C-alpha cells in the first residue's frame, strides 16, 4: 500500500513526522518566535500557492459546469434529481451550522450585517470584487471598503454569466472552449501544488505544536470537533434521509436501508463514492426494483455533485476554526458559511486533489486565519471513511425518490 | 397599449406608484432613517447591478465597434459622414454644458485639474485604472490615488487596442469573434436587469420623496431643468443645424425644413429614430433630390450613432445632478462630462435598453452620487419625444450636406 | 544616414536639443517649479504610456514564448545551449551588481527582506499582484500591503501557466493562438509609442538640466557609470568567457579569439547582433571547424535570447539610478534586480523597439523613480556598440562549447 495512492500515505507520514518534531522540540526550551516563523514558512508558502488559484478555479469551473446543462437529460428525470441534489445538501450544511453553534467546540447590528451581505451579492466593480469587500462602519453610518476577496459577488456574477452564455447555443462555442481549456491548466496546477503539500503541511503542524501554549486543551477541542462532526453525520443521515424519503415516497424507509446495506458497507470500506457505483447499482436496481432508466442517470451524477457529508463537514469545520481564534461570526457570515460550504461540496469531488483548497475558499470567504487548517488535516482520515457513507446513502435515497416522482412518466413512455 | 412595449408602461406605473406612496407616507410622521434606507434598498441593488456591467460593456463595445470600420464604406462617402457625425454631436454636448452653467438649475488650481485630466487619459496601470484615479493633493505637491473608476483612461487604451487590432486583418479573427460573443452575453444581462428596473426605480423615487425636506423647491428645480433642456434643443437644432448647413452647402436652409417637415412630425409622433427611416427616405430622396447612393448609407448609420439630442440631454443632466448635490465641478470634470456624453450618446442607441446605464457611466466618470438619477426618469417621457426629433433633423442635415461634399465624385463615377 | 533608421537620429537630435534648451534656459533665472513641471510633462506622459503596457507585454510574451518550446530542437543540442544561454547571462547580471556595489557611481532585517521576497514570488491574489506588494512592518511584526506592481509573482505564475499549457499539446490550441494575437497588438502599440519618444525624452532631459542644482557633479557620476559599465564588459567577456570555455572545452581559449576576431570587429562596426550572423557563421564553421549542425541552431537563437551584455548593462543601470536618488537597496531588491535584468535581457532583442520599456520594468520591479532614465538614454550610443560585441562573443563561445558537449553524439548519429 506504499506504492498505490502515494499521496495519503505521504501526508500521514508528514503529519506524524511534524507531530514528533513538534513534541521533541517544544521539550527543549522556549523556542524563539523568529525561528518558529522560519520553521512554519513552507506551510505559509503552500497556502499562498493554494490561495493564488482560487479565483481562476472559480471562474473556470462555474463557466465550464454551467455550460454543460442540457434540457435533454432524460427529460424531467434530470431536473427532479437536481432539485433533490441541491436540496438535501443545503439542509446538511445548515444542520452542521446549527450543531457547531450548539456543541460549541473550541471554547454592528444584524440588519446591517444582512444588508452588507445583500450588497456583497451585487458588487459595483468586478475588478475590485476580486480583492475587496464592503461593510457599514459607524460614527451618518457610511460605507467603507475592507480587505478580503468577495467570493459571493464573483460567484453570483459568473453564475449569471454562465447561464446567459449557455443560452447562446452554438454561437458562443469559441468562448466555452476557451475557458474549458483554462480549466485543465489550472487543474494541472492544483495537481502539482498538492504534491508539495506533504512537506508543507508537516511544517505547519510543527508550527502549531511549538507555540500552542497548551496541549491538554487543544486535544479536547479536536476531540469535541470530531464528536460534533460524527453527531451531525448520524443526525443528517439516519433521521433526515428516511424522513425526507417517507414524506414523499410514502413507503417504508427501513427496507431501503436493508436493501442498500451492502453499498453502505462498501462505502465504509473503500472510502470512495466513485468506486462504490458497481455495488450500489446491483443493490438499487436488483434488490429494490428501481428502473434502469433512473439509476443510470442519478447515481453517476450524484457520485460527483451530491456530496452531502462534505457540506456538513465543511460547515462545521469553518465555524470551528472561527471559534478557536475567538472570532464570533455575525449573521452575515453564517449565511456565507452555509452557502460556500454548499458550493465547495460540489467542487470537492469534481476537481481532483481538491480537499484543502475548498476549505481555504470558505476561510477566505468569511475572512479567517488559515493556519489552523493544519489541525483539520490531522483528523481527516478518521472522518472521510464515513463522510463517504453518508454521500452514498444520500445518492441511494435520491435514486429511490426520483423513481417515485417519475413512475407514471416511465410507465406512459413505455407504452 | 398595455401589451405592446411593456417596459415604458411598467416604468411609468412604477414612478406613479412610488410618488403616491412617498406622498402618502411622508404625511404620517417623520420617518425613521433606518426604514427609509430599507425602503430604498431595492433601488440601490438595481444601481449596483447596473454599475457592475459598465466595465465589461465598455470593453466589449469599443473592441466590437472599432473592428467593424471598413475603408470600402462607399469610398469617402463614409468618412465624410463620420466627420459630420462626431462633429455636431460634440458641439451639442458642449452647448448643453454652457446652458447648464448659465441657467444653473438646482441652486485645486485649474492648471492642476487639466494636468490631472491629461494624466488620467494615460494611466500607468490597467488593473488599477478599473477602480482608482489620480489627483494632485497639496501640503511639494505630490500625487495621490483616489477612489473611482478611470473611465477615460480605459476608453482611450481600448480605442487604441481596437484600432491596432482592426489593422491586423484576418490574422486577428479569433479575438474579434471572442469579444464579439462577450458583447451579446453582457447585452443579455442588460436586458434582464432592466426588467427588474420598474420595481427598483419606484423604491428610489419613494426614497427621494420621504426625505426631501422640501417639495416646493425640488419641483422648481425639476422644472428649470426641463426648461434648460428644451432651450438647448431649440438652440442647437434651429440655430446651429441650418447655420452649419448654410456655411458649407451654401443653399437655403429653410427649404430643407420645408422638405423634411413630415419626417419631423413623424419623429415627434412615434418618438423613435429607427421607425422614422421610411418617412425620412421618402422625404430626402424625393422632395429634395438627394441621390440614393448617399441616403442609403447616411440615414441607417446616423439613426444609430448620430444621436445629437441625447448628447445634449446627458451633458445637461449630469451637471444638473452635480448642482443639486452642491458639487462644483472644476475644469477637469467639465471636459470629462463633455467627452463621456459624446461617448454615451453613440452607445445609447447601439445598445438596447441602455438609457439608464449611460447616465450611470457619466455619473461614475465624474464621481457623483447616483440616487438623484431617479428624478431624471420621472421626466424622461416629456423630453424623449423631441430629443428624437432633433436626432432625426441632425441625420437629415447630414444627408443633405454629404450630397454637397460628394456631388462631383458621384457625377464622375456615373460616367 | 538621415533617411535610414530614422529613430536613432531623431532621438539623438532630441537629446541634443533638450540639452541645449536646458543649458540656455537655466542661464536666464531661477526657473519656477510649476513651469518646470509643465516643461517636463510630455516626458511624464511618455513614461506613463510606456508603463501602461508592461503587464500585457509580460503576460503575452511569457505565454507565447513558453509555448514554442519543442523537444525536437535537434535533440539535446537545444537544451544544452539553453543551459548555457541562461547561465552566463545570469553570471553577467550578478557581476554587474557586484561592480555597481563596488565602484559606487553616484555618491528592516535581511531575513525579513528575504522572507518578503519569497512571499512575493507566491502572491495570494492575482488581481492584487498587478498593483500591490507585501512587506513586513514593525511595531507583533505583521504584514502590510504596499503600493507597486508585483513583477516577480506575476512572472512566476505565468511561467507556470505557460509550462502547464505547453504540455496540453494540440488541445490548448485556441488559447495559444489567442494570446499570440494579443502579442502583436501590444507590440504594435510599442511601435507607436516609441515614435513619440524623441519629443518626450528631450523634454525630460530639459527637466533634468533646469533643476539639477549642480552640473559638475552629475557629469562626474555619468562618467563613473560609463566607466563601471565598460569595466564590467571587459571583465565579463575577457576573463569569464575564456575561463568558462577552458574549464569545459579544455582547449586554448585565445585561438578562439583569433578565429572570431572578424566577427567581433563586425559587431563593433554594425552594432547589431543580427546583422553579424553572416560573418560569425563564416568565422565559426570555416575558421574553427564547428559542425554545421551546431551553429545553425546555436547562433540564430543566441542572437535573440543570449544577450549577456544587456543584462550587465541593466543590472548596473538600475542600481545606479537607485544610488543617484539616495535609495539604499536591501538584499531583497538586489535579487530582484539580478532576476529582472536577466528576464529583460531576453526580451530586449525579442521585442522590437524595446530598450526603454525594459529599464522601466526593472525600475518598477524595485520601485524606483523613472525620471533619471533620461540621463541613461543620453549615453546609450556610447555603450551599445560594445554591448553588441560582448553579445556576439558570448554567442560564439556558446557555439564552441556545444560542439564540445555534443561531438560524440554527432559522430554516432553520422554512422
Ligand atoms: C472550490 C471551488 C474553487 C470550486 C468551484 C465550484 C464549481 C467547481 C462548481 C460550482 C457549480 C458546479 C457545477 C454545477 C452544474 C454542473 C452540471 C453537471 O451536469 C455537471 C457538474 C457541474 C458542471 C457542476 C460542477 C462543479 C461546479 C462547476
Ligand atoms: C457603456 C457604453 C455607454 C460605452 C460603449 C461605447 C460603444 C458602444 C461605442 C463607442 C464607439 C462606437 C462605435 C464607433 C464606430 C462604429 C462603426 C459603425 O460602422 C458602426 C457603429 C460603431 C461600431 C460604433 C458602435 C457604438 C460604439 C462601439
Ligand atoms: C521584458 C518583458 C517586458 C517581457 C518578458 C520577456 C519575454 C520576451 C521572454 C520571457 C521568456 C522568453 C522566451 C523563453 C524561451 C524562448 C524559446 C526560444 O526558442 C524562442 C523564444 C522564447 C520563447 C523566449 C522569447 C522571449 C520570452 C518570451
Amino acid at each position: 500500500k506504499l506504492g498505490k495512492n502515494l499521496l495519503l500515505t505521504l501526508t500521514v507520514f508528514g503529519v506524524i513526522l511534524g507531530a514528533v518534531c513538534g513534541g521533541l522540540l517544544r521539550l527543549a526550551s522556549p523556542i524563539h518566535p523568529d525561528v518558529v516563523m522560519l520553521i512554519a514558512f513552507p506551510g505559509d508558502i503552500l497556502m499562498r500557492m493554494l490561495k493564488m488559484l482560487i479565483l481562476p478555479l472559480i471562474i473556470s469551473s462555474l463557466i465550464t459546469g454551467l455550460s454543460g446543462l442540457d434540457a435533454k437529460a432524460s427529460g424531467r428525470l434530470g431536473t427532479r434529481a437536481m432539485v433533490y441534489y441541491m436540496s438535501t445538501t443545503i439542509i446538511a450544511a445548515v444542520l452542521g451550522v446549527i450543531l457547531v453553534l450548539a456543541i460549541h467546540p473550541g471554547n454592528v447590528s444584524s440588519l446591517d450585517a444582512f444588508l452588507d451581505l445583500i450588497r456583497n451579492l451585487f458588487p459595483e466593480n468586478l475588478v475590485q470584487a476580486c480583492f475587496q469587500q464592503i461593510q457599514t462602519v459607524t460614527k451618518k453610518k457610511g460605507l467603507e471598503f475592507k480587505d478580503g476577496m468577495n467570493v459571493l459577488g464573483l460567484i453570483g456574477f459568473f453564475i449569471a454569466f454562465g447561464i446567459a452564455m449557455g443560452k447562446m447555443g452554438d454561437q458562443a462555442k469559441l468562448m466555452v472552449d476557451f475557458f474549458n481549456i483554462l480549466n485543465e491548466i489550472v487543474m494541472k496546477l492544483v495537481i502539482m501544488i498538492m504534491w508539495y503539500s506533504p512537506l508543507g503541511i508537516a511544517c505547519l503542524i510543527c508550527g502549531k505544536i511549538i507555540a500552542i501554549k497548551d496541549l491538554e486543551v487543544v486535544a479536547r477541542q479536536l476531540g469535541m470537533y470530531m464528536v460534533t462532526v460524527i453527531i451531525g453525520l448520524i443526525i443528517h443521515g439516519g433521521i433526515f434521509l428516511p424522513l425526507i424519503y417517507f414524506v414523499v415516497t410514502r413507503k417504508n424507509p427501513f427496507s431501503f436501508f436493508a436493501g442498500i446495506f451492502q453499498a453502505w458497507i462498501t462505502a465504509l470500506g473503500t472510502a470512495s463514492s466513485a468506486g462504490t457505483l458497481p455495488v450500489t447499482f446491483r443493490c438499487l436496481e436488483e434488490n429494490l426494483g428501481i428502473d434502469k432508466r433512473v439509476t443510470r442517470f442519478v447515481l453517476p451524477v450524484g457520485a460527483t455533485i451530491n456530496m452531502d457529508g462534505t457540506a456538513l463537514y465543511e460547515a462545521v469545520a469553518a465555524i470551528f476554526i472561527a471559534q478557536m481564534n475567538g472570532v464570533v461570526l455575525d449573521g452575515g457570515q453564517i449565511v456565507t458559511v452555509s452557502l460556500t460550504a454548499t458550493l465547495a461540496s460540489v467542487g470537492a469531488a469534481s476537481i481532483p486533489s481538491a480537499g484543502l483548497v475548498t476549505m481555504l475558499l470558505i476561510l477566505t470567504a468569511v475572512g479567517l486565519p488559515t493556519e489552523d487548517i493544519s489541525l483539520l488535516v490531522a483528523v481527516d482520515w478518521l472522518l472521510d471513511r464515513m463522510r463517504t457513507s453518508v454521500n452514498v446513502v444520500g445518492d441511494s435515497f435520491g435514486a429511490g425518490i426520483v423513481y417515485h416522482l417519475s413512475k407514471s412518466e416511465l410507465d406512459t413512455i413505455d407504452s
